């Protein structure tokens, strides 16, 4: 989930 590359 942006800004999380997961």
């Amino acid at each position: 989930a942006f800004p999380i590359p997961x």
